[PDB]
């Protein structure tokens, strides 16, 4: 008899079970519920049935399972195994998808520091070109040849980044050879006159004609100006012209590859 | 006589134990059910007897074994212990699968992204070929040689990732060596003339016919024109061998290696 | 007389000792068993004395420890430290392993997918040869030269992998060097109509005979052709021989290596 | 008739409910709150509203999260299962960021020690330049070219840093090649008069006019000096200048590549 | 007078603590017997002094650390925090240990699958030579040269491993060189002759004579042929000799490299 | 009439209340002590406004969360999940820190140990110098040309560490070309007779002048000789002069590139 | 009047406050008598002011720390989250320990097993010396050159391991080059005059004279024998000697770079 004397432990077990079911079966419409709204927000962005739906009922799995953890919680069994199993299984998804997550910062602080804007002639670790768009994963730009790159915002962060437009001047270098017999002071002078010359090139900054070394089959020439960015190419080629004109009409001779031979007969 | 009079200790305990078995009896047979129902929804997909049955007895294992140490716990035995070294082994298996679990992110992001689409002629890290189709875990390409390639899409993602159907317009481009004795402007004309000639080069996009470099053997000309994607293999042989034939009948004559020898006998 | 007056206090006290001292003799009888019980089902697969016995004692001991941690947390000793360590240990044995993990997942993934079959040709990242047979731990295959090798699933699947045999079809590639005197029009035609008589060619796929390039020392011309995989390597040598016979008789002439020496003496 | 004997158990049971219910009303205000409060703190710095604004959404959603959970808590729930998911989610993104944050404390660490300072010509892996201005997760400097690069601070304080600038005086090397015939101490002599005749030099400090190798086509000689760091450019181009000059006058020739032929007719 | 009216939360607490000194001293007791124990079964290995007896040391240490920790939290203070460092230093250290677990993983895999039995001459890595034994930590092989090399279980797991020893039969690969005028057919059949003259060759297997490619220089002859293992070398060099004398005998020439020069006087 | 009968109830709860509201201003003082406190102490060390007064900022911030989190739980409700968020931040910035705190313990190990000593002439991976100071984060050291060099602490006990000057003495090594037709013990009389005359050397200590190795233009002679430290580059130089001039003395030929050639006319 | 009435509830809070106060006080005495303790005890090793004094003062701040922690729960507030800050800084701080804990391990494990035994001649990653010494941290070990040379104990247990003198015979090699025109036999008769003519090399260990290869300029042949490690160096040269003078004693010549030119004139 004693079931009318533990009335109360009576009590006690079936709230707790009836509040069990009641969680179970709230937490049932809790879960139709949800699943019905995040469609409904959902739809907004572009959206791809054989994923972005897959996602909303990866939510209703992942509801209905906290709720029935918590459920057999309620009726009195340790549920600390499930728990640990699931933080496992969490700790190693985050970490597959630490490397995408990279990206995405990375992209968030290019964003809003801007190092590079789009529409500049840039290089990202070896890749010249322009760029056309910043996106949220990744990069694009356009190469000289014409060829379109695809650059992930997370590797570009890490490597250096070079930004020719940013700056408005430049400098360039030519290097010359000529034979050891020709004078120095004659072509000295002959290089002078043609920088002089010319317009395009900026007179207030430095200039420098000098030997910079001597190399074996013919001594060396150095030649630095400034131009502006957009004509530097352009004066190049033009000061590369009018160099092999002048050379040929001074006297001074190219340098072929030189050999001497000692020379006897077995 | 403390039986009789703490036949409240007794009820405490007993209802304990008899709560203990109706788990493990339950939990047994929600396994059974468990385990005849994972294998009824398993069948729609392919299924390999080695593997996938090996995987619904994995699942069975791991329901009694959640179910056996709750048991523990309803008895009275502490069970952080058998928690501890189960959530290490989780994480380990984890850590293992992570490599696997990156393959998959990539290939999601991929997938709804659509950086290159199928039937597109892409390189992809030093591999260049045409892309037949995208799957899960892998892409799967074809080179112009024949051979097929299977390329994880993790390891893609994070290299660059070059696309040369997308842009429709590409440019090329030629270098020529000359000798020094032949003129400068005479070669200039008649690749210019050349060039004029052909009709798959876009006239309004930009066209190069210049002095880039003084290479030491020889003179260099680098001639630069846009064209089609599809057209432009084709304009390249078409250009090449004209120009060739064109500078024979012109005069003009292609530079051997060059050797200058200073003389002596000993 | 506190004794008499806290004979409950007492009786607390003594049930969970006697409880104890019963947690562990069960657990040693417990032990017992299954470790009989493990070397039971351990026979079927073939058992190494010093090694896989030897895993059964870690069984037994792992069991014996689980127990007496429970049996210390029964008696009102905190465990949280011994479990800590124990935690700690298992966590590093986890990491050690991953490797090894690795190559298991790896190798489960490839079964099942199956990117290439038993008995093709295939390459995997530069060892070219025929696949023997697929392991759980490790990937079989033969070299051409006929060494073995094994390489681990975890390395290979994460690198790129290239299937000679999926391929029904493959391209063939030649490049022929020839004097710059020599006519063009001559060497195409002789080309063509020798790639045209092999019978082993598709003539449906492309064929290309074109200048490719202009090398400095002579000339270089392309031969693109597409034929069986089996038949191959056969087609490359019987055409590499016809092509020489019929320059020799035509009158062409294959080009040395080629120096130009302007001569002086002193 | 239960319930007018528990009156207690349901007000246990209302307060706790009422008190949830408050917990969640104030919760809410409260949120309400700190994201007008955030904003206000906020507007100072520069703010973009494509991510500025967004983050604060984060942060109102991040209350309302752990303000909901308490709750949950409140009703008699059990929320360890959505603490570690969270816990799990925390860790994955703090992982992403770890990169970042580096770079971060790399900046701190270098502002406070100041390894180099701004307006100095350093490099740092490989590109020398001239530094203008350090930054929080970045660094920016000028090349010689004129060419601006950006360089993270945390992978250039990995790897070593050079200060030309901080020293005030540098050492310069010339290496010099000569004839087997010629005499070594009339060049030595030569060089020595040189040397000698400059004043940009250090007296007190070494120089070193030795023949440091022999050479297969000719001999070596080596010469050291200082000098400061400004001049130090200026000096070597004089220096080698004279040497060209003086080595003509001297009757000394400088060598080209050598080769010696044993010479048979067939 | 609250004392005499307190007296059982007096025994409470005098309980507690009379419990918490026994946990010390039978702890210290407990000490003492586990490190004369644990030494009484370490002698049976080899042992050395610096090392062997410091880790006893270092097991009393341990034990006497865990019972103080147990007994702090026996007095009523929070021992979370001991626990916490104790925890962090656990992790450190099986850590810095991971290294040395894994290579002995790989000793036991390989130990039990054997991918290459001791006395087998195999590759590890481009390391040729004869496996001695295998060990637990570590491999010993010794190369043709004679020196002995020790190589971790670990490192070799991961790479590529070569068992030339499996395979009892191999195949082998010459390249001979040839004059342009020399005819085709006879040089085929010349070593058509001395392939079949020899007795170690395999009739059955496959045999190759023909002309792979055109060297610049000269044309270049494979022949291929499948002999026993043990054989290989010797056959090697028996057939280059006789190939020696025979086109020596035969008229046929081979090639010194070749130049052509066009040649001009200034 | 429950508030009367339940006086005791709120009691409980008025005082939860009013120490929750103590805890808050407690803390609050205790938080200004403590930010004045800090100040008080870090002037001591160099200071720097934009970072050092930051930090001591951050602090505040610090405690003034610490003690509301324990508010809220004296309040009750679930402190759990800000624990867990605070808990992933904080791992997170340790990670990030991690790099830092490495360079910092080598230097600590670095210090103590001693393996270079200052003033030291040595190499750290391929830059060799003369070490100046040792810091905490860093070492510095001035190169030969005079240029200064940071690296960091954690970089160089990784890599190999080379000391020069710990060792009194070292070895020297010369190697020297003669033509084939020249005697070989003339040539090595003519060597000895150099090395003993000089005084510089270590007689006791081994001497070689052996041939090494035939090389294709000519054969090749070794020496190897000690002396001490301080003298060695001195000492090369002046053998290599005496060399030079007892060779030409002797009659004996240094080699230039030979070369041999089959001549024949088309 | 509820003070009266609930002396008991004063009691239980009385106790509780003065217990904390009391645990402090203990605790900073115990403190004190460790930090004493632990310099009576370290005194006896070597002992830095700057940094082993600072590491008592560390111990001193750690036990004050944790009592205090300690402390704060005795009062009741809430200490989990100063135990998670904490425990992020030991993972942080295990984390940087890391890499030197790992050289403390391998260089355990090496001392024990004993690879190498000080005094030997090994290799340990292309570093080849003469060991002097192993140390808790790091190795030690001379070069040829006299250099001297420290490497970290983690890093060389990775790499391989070479042991040069565990060996006790070792094997030498030879390669020689002659003309075409000379005879085999010839040439092979005199190398095993030579060779058998020695006495420093082993007779009934395999001894091969045979033709390696065909060379372009020359064939080469292979000479392979067997010594002891410490005269091996010395059969070495004395072979080569007597093989230069038997060449030239026996007619035949050694092989120049070999030319042939056909040769023509414009």
């Amino acid at each position: 008899s004693w079931l009318v004397a533990n009335q109360a432990l009576l009590l006690s077990y079936a709230v707790n079970i009836v509040a069990a079911l009641a969680i179970i079966i709230v937490g049932l419409i809790i879960a139709r519920m949800i699943s019905n709204a995040v469609n409904r927000l959902m739809i907004s962005r572009k959206i791809d049935a054989t994923v972005a739906d897959f996602l909303s009922a990866l939510v209703r799995y992942g509801i209905i399972a906290f709720t029935l953890i918590a459920a057999l919680g309620r009726v009195g069994v340790q549920t600390a195994s499930v728990i640990a199993v699931l933080g496992a299984a969490g700790l190693a998804v985050g970490l597959a998808l630490q490397g995408s997550l990279s990206n995405l910062a990375a992209g968030v602080l290019l964003v809003m520091f801007r190092p590079f804007r789009a529409g500049e002639y840039v290089d990202l670790g070896g890749v010249a070109g322009t760029v056309l768009s910043v996106q949220i994963f990744s990069t694009t730009m356009r190469t000289a040849d014409g060829k379109i790159i695809v650059i992930p915002n997370g590797k570009i962060i890490a490597g250096n980044i070079i930004n020719f437009s940013r700056e408005p001047v430049r400098r360039n270098e030519f290097i010359i050879g000529v034979a050891y017999d020709s004078d120095i002071d004659q072509v000295k002078q002959i290089l002078t006159n043609i920088i002089q010359s010319e317009d395009r090139i900026l007179k207030d900054r430095e200039m420098t004609v000098r030997l910079n070394e001597l190399g074996a089959s013919s001594i060396n020439f150095v030649v630095r100006v400034w131009s502006n960015s957009g004509d530097l190419q352009n004066v190049y080629w033009d000061v590369l012209e009018r160099i092999k004109r002048e050379f040929d009409a001074a006297g001074i001779s190219f340098p072929y590859p030189q050999m001497d031979v000692n020379f006897k007969r077995v």
